[PDB]
């Protein structure tokens, strides 16, 4: 089975680096992505790395 948990490594950089358009209001989405990346499945894995990749504006 594939969701896309797969960018939860792609992503992992971005939570450290500068995420990939970093320089968008996407912090404020982060703020409750990152509470909702609980998920103990891994189906919420393909969820948040959504939207670690716009958290540059947080991880930046």
């Amino acid at each position: 089975l594939k969701v896309g948990f797969f960018k939860r490594n792609l992503k992992e950089k971005i939570e450290a680096g500068r995420g990939v358009p970093n320089g968008i209001p996407a912090e404020d989405s982060e703020q409750l992505a990152s509470g909702q990346e609980a998920g103990d499945p891994g189906c919420l894995k393909p969820l948040h790395e959504k939207d670690s990749e716009s958290g540059g504006g947080k991880d930046g």
